[PDB]
């Protein structure tokens, strides 16, 4: 029943509107990117909504989940798409914004890239199945809290807990075996882990991107600019963090 819905409420295709006739511009790229990231925010949303046990955490909880991990959850669906896609190649951001070398170049933003293509390469590497990516995916919205905690904490946590063990659940079968079990579930909970330093280093960028975004000509919308100016910053400051298994 819970991977019934995971794959029932996964969310479709989502087009950034770039123009491919138009020259390799920082400003062009980059403001596809963000026009992208108002796209999907908006089917974050939704799925998360639609999340098994989601209801059960406070509105103001419930909001604040999906605004400090859409970073994480967009990168490791973005990795997921680079995979089965392009064979982990270049970064498959949408159907119309698939960056190569020379993208992860003009764009600032190589290094990051590399890693964001190193981490859609575990999926690879990891033989990821696409049952554990759902649950994986799902847990990544349970992945960072306020240092103080969140209104009702005490539902996330039991919220949180719970998609732990359908991720062990999804793996204590045939997606696991032997000595693998316990192998296996160091080893996706490692590269849960990983998206994190990753999901960091976009949260700056995207942050300093903002501050001089007029000066650099990239326009971020109206959802991407409010959430990066007002969550971005409390997770910055150390407000927020994320959640570590190791
Ligand atoms: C979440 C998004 C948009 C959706 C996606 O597939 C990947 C991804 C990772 C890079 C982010 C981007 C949104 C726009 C950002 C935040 C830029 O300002 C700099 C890094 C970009």
């Amino acid at each position: 029943i819970f991977l019934n819905v995971l794959e029932a409420i996964e969310p479709g295709v989502v087009c950034a509107g770039h123009d491919n006739n138009q020259p390799d511009s920082f400003a062009a790229l980059l403001s596809s990117l963000n026009e992208l990231g108002e796209r999907q925010l908006v089917h974050v949303v939704k799925w998360a909504k639609a999340l098994p046990g989601f209801r059960n955490l406070h509105v103001d909880d419930q909001m604040a989940v999906i605004q400090y991990s859409w970073m994480g959850l967009m990168v490791f669906a973005m990795g997921w798409r680079s995979f089965t896609n392009v064979n982990s190649r270049m970064l498959y951001f949408a159907p119309d914004l698939v960056f190569n070398e020379y993208r992860m170049h003009k764009s600032r933003m190589y290094s990051q890239c590399v890693r964001m293509r190193h981490l859609s390469q575990e999926f690879g590497w990891l033989q990821i199945t696409p049952q554990e990516f759902l649950c994986m995916k799902a847990l990544l919205l349970f992945s960072i809290i306020p240092v103080d905690g969140l209104k009702n904490q005490k539902f996330f946590d039991e919220l949180r807990m719970n998609y732990i063990k359908e991720l062990d659940r999804i793996i204590a079968c045939k997606r696991k075996n032997p000595t693998s079990c316990s192998r296996r579930f160091y080893q996706l909970t490692k590269l849960l882990d990983s998206v994190q330093p990753i999901a960091r280093e976009l949260h700056q960028f995207t942050f300093d991107l903002l501050i001089k975004s007029h000066m650099v000509s990239v326009d971020f919308p109206e959802m991407m600019a409010e959430i990066i100016s007002v969550q971005v910053p409390k997770i910055l400051s150390g407000k927020v963090k994320p959640i570590y298994f190791h």
